[PDB]
């Protein structure tokens, strides 16, 4: 029914920022924000497993991980049946998905050992399944990739302020931004979902700044958009 | 369109043994065993969490009380689909439902200081959201009760011979004991699902000994079965 569209990025790349600008030039697009809210107040004031994570990294990559994933699926699958589905032409952006949330940075805390084998076995298995019951529903349609050097996105944590990713260091942000090089950009990355290779991907330079000048990135949207 | 009957007791009290006496006594009845096999082996050389839970509690109980819950609502759903479906009057016991793994076990373990607050507050939201989803589909029709003295499974738990669970105390074979009386004897234990309260209960007293004699027990779980 309708097209879901994934807005992947880095750290403070500036999807949301970016996805904003999209969401109010027509009430045919709907965007389903990344579940941080929640993650730094665990409920059905709470604790705040994103910090957590970033603490300890090697006791709560696991817990996160998990619970990131999960609050993902929902909010997205919940989506699903906002009013959005009667319009003409609809179409729903996510901050990352599911994907992303496995392949980039729960792989990416595995590879730096913040994750012992049977955390990243039972991870993995639980990630298959879980795709599995409720795949279908949220199978993309297209993905844009706001590209930014690790330092920009650095610089961004820090104009953002959020005080649990204060501390992360250029390597971290360096680490995944050759995750999404890899998965995105030269495509070397396998996943484990054979659709994702005939994914269309536009890839936008968002180093710049387009709080202001944006015209440009909007109409390569509107472009890519209209391919699919 | 098929009955299911839950099977629950204490560790090592005799649900196994005893399912397996009632599982050929007719083709129509088939059983769900709890997934222990893939608790002892993650992804069937890997590793056993079950063990790691008992080494270090306050470090795995959460990692595995999820994936223990997940392992046995994929287990049974997927029983939901076996060529049972066809036959006239289908019936499926299970090893343990989800309503004694977070009320009995993730529950006791929580009280016992194992979960702190966010990983108790994780597991339970997850836990809800996952019976909320494939909630219809597993609603018990019965629950059978074998009762028996955290001495006797104290025992049996020897006999068994699990290495993991032989470091287990009296005191925690207790524990468990009176939450499994609470819940499906006096019946003073609250769920968060409703329709519980009115599900029949037959409680068998297994703390003899049925390898050889249970002629008995047999007779009073068709009678029970009956009355559904
Ligand atoms: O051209 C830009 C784009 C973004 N930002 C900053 O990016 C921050 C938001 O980063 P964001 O949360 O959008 O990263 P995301 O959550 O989308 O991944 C905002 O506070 C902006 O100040 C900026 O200063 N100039
Ligand atoms: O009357 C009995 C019933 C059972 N057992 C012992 O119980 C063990 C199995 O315990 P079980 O695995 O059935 O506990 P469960 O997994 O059903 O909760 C077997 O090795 C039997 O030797 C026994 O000695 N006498
Ligand atoms: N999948 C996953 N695993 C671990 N940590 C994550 C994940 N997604 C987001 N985050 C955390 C890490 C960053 O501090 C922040 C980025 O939010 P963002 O909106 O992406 O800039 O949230
Ligand atoms: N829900 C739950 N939480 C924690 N540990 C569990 C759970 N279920 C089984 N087990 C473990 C604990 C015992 O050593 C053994 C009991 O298997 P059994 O067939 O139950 O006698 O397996
Ligand atoms: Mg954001
Ligand atoms: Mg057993």
């Amino acid at each position: 029914r309708i097209k879901k569209i994934s807005i992947e990025g880095n750290i403070a790349a500036g999807k949301s920022t970016f996805v904003n600008i999209l969401k109010q030039l027509c009430e045919d697009w709907e965007v389903v924000p990344e579940p941080v809210a929640r993650w730094c107040n665990v409920q059905s004031n709470g604790g705040n497993v994103l910090q957590m994570m970033y603490e300890k990294p090697e006791r709560w990559s696991f817990t996160f991980q998990t619970y990131a994933c999960l609050s993902r699926i929902r909010a997205q699958l919940a989506s699903l049946n906002g009013k959005l589905k009667d319009a003409e032409k609809p179409v729903l952006f996510f901050e990352r998905s599911v994907y992303s949330d496995r392949y980039i940075f729960a792989s990416n805390l595995y590879e730096s050992e913040c994750m012992n084998e049977t955390e990243w076995t039972i991870y993995q298995d639980w990630h298959d399944w879980m795709n599995n019951q409720f795949g279908q529903s949220l199978e993309l349609d297209g993905i844009i990739y706001l590209q930014a050097t690790p330092e920009t996105c650095l610089h961004r944590i820090y104009l953002r302020g959020r005080n649990e990713e204060q501390g992360i260091p250029l390597e971290y942000l360096e680490k995944l931004h050759y995750k999404h090089e890899s998965w995105l950009l030269h495509r070397t990355l396998k996943t484990n979902f054979d659709y994702l290779q005939e994914v269309p991907i536009l890839t936008l330079d968002v180093n710049e700044d387009f709080k202001d000048k944006y015209e440009s990135l909007v109409e390569k949207v509107k472009e890519f958009l209209s391919t699919l």
